[PDB]
């Protein structure tokens, strides 16, 4: 369905079990979810958004229903500010950019 | 007019004639980019991002032309690694987000 950017584009999502309030960022090459820990294996990263860099902790094939889609997908944990779905689940959600 | 998010949204915009290459970002609550001068009267203006808080110049009611449409819009100048356009220009472009 459409969004309209007039407000900010913040959904309930799921990385299941838990459901977290998420914005639609289509700046975001990656996705940031703050207060969570998360599962076994995840990488060191090292992300870089405007003033300055972040160090977060990178879990790979995760379960993530939104949109009444369900998705398994890679999410970052960090000290985010807000949580943020980036491009690698928005395209896996097909969502687009219109006119 | 209809950008799958498959790589970076990027368009070219005129900023007052002057051509930039800006980053569609429908997470970013306001605009603010790099390179251009645009004149003495600003305000001072602070501005998070996710790697922390920078000092931006703040002008009102600036024209932007982006895919055969010219708005008039608040643009932030000042150290970004990229150029964003943020909501308070996707909205006056009439511009979505699709699923
Ligand atoms: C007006 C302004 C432009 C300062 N807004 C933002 O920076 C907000 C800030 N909030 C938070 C906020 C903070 C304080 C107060 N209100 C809000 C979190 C979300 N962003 C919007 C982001 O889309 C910004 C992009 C900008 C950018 C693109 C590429 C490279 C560098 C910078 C961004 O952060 N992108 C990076 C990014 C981000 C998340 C996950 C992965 C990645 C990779 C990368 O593309």
């Amino acid at each position: 369905p459409q969004f309209s950017l007039w407000k900010r584009p913040v959904v309930t999502a799921y990385i299941e079990g838990q459901p977290v309030e998420v914005l639609l960022d289509t700046g975001a090459d990656d996705s940031i979810v703050a207060g969570i820990e998360l599962g076994n294996n995840y990488s060191p990263k090292i992300v870089g958004g405007i003033g300055g860099f972040i160090n977060t902790k990178e879990y790979k094939n995760v379960e993530i229903e939104v949109l009444n889609k369900k998705v398994r997908a890679t999410i970052m944990t960090g000290d985010t500010p807000i949580n943020i779905f980036g491009r690698n689940i928005l395209t896996a959600l097909g969502m687009s950019l219109n006119l």
